[PDB]
């Protein structure tokens, strides 16, 4: 079923989290033309290692061969980083890193605009993270998980973009993904009501295009079937007494990190 965390285990998500944000602060830099994705990843996987002293969870998952996802353009989800593939200005980057510290979970990602940007290519994440953001806003005990989904597919839908059904954001914490799932769109079989102490995170993969989805032969990335471009970001969060509190904020994300709602 779905575990409540304890105020402690909170505190070890709130590391976990903190640790995984400061990865994607942390590569912001390195972010640029001409670098490889093999590179960056050997950089996060350093750092983590090294400098936190914590866990790549992503490692090995499943038989994941790297320690961090970097989804370019086209790419939708778990693009493999790798030596040969080099940043090129005006490509949309999307970073996705877990890391385990203390045996909890932080799961987090952003998209980055290498160079110049393409005008579609900066409205597809603009557009996404705020599908993201409003998610979070809604965020408060007692909503029910369903209404949240169906929110972000309006508004996604609203803005001609179209949101990917296959991937869900999920629990968090002992467990890399528990329960529940976190559907990005509307769906009459979803019925869960928030409690505080749930932890899990949401995660919309937005395409500009239409919504179908291939996975190649690597048996990981998965592309948009209409070549458009895709692009998401992800948070952790704990619902709170009186909505809820993001484990990963950066210091570029420009909403709080605790949102109360006083008509509570
Ligand atoms: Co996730
Ligand atoms: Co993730
Ligand atoms: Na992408």
């Amino acid at each position: 079923a779905i575990s409540i965390k304890t105020p402690e285990d909170i505190e070890k998500m709130r590391v976990a989290g903190r640790l995984a944000a400061e990865v994607l602060e942390m590569i912001e830099p390195y972010v640029k033309p001409g670098v490889s994705t093999g590179e960056l990843d050997r950089i996060c996987n350093d750092y983590i290692v090294n400098e936190q002293h914590a866990v790549s969870a992503c490692l090995g998952y499943h038989g994941y061969p790297k320690s961090v996802c970097i989804s370019i353009n086209e790419v939708v989800c778990h693009g493999i980083p790798d030596d040969a593939k080099l940043l090129k200005d005006g490509d949309i980057v999307n970073i996705d890193v877990t890391v385990i510290k203390d045996g909890f979970h932080g799961d987090t990602s952003k998209m980055f605009i290498v160079g110049k940007p393409t005008i579609m290519g900066e409205r597809l994440c603009r557009i996404t993270q705020e599908s993201l953001y409003l998610a979070l806003r809604m965020v408060k005990p007692g909503i029910n998980l369903r209404e949240i989904g169906a929110a972000i597919q309006k508004f996604v839908e609203a803005e001609g973009f179209s949101v990917v059904r296959e991937y869900c954001g999920h629990g968090i914490g002992q467990g890399f993904h528990e329960e529940p799932q976190v559907l990005h769109y509307d769906s009459r079989e979803t019925n869960v009501v928030l409690k505080p102490g749930m932890t899990f995170t949401i995660e919309p993969m937005v395409n500009a295009g239409k919504k179908e989805i291939r996975t190649m032969k690597d048996g990981w990335t998965v592309k948009t079937k209409d070549r458009s471009l895709s692009a998401q970001y992800e948070h952790t969060i704990v619902v709170t007494d009186n909505g809820c509190e993001i484990l990963t904020l950066r210091k570029d994300d420009t909403i709080p990190a605790i949102i109360s709602h006083d008509e509570l």
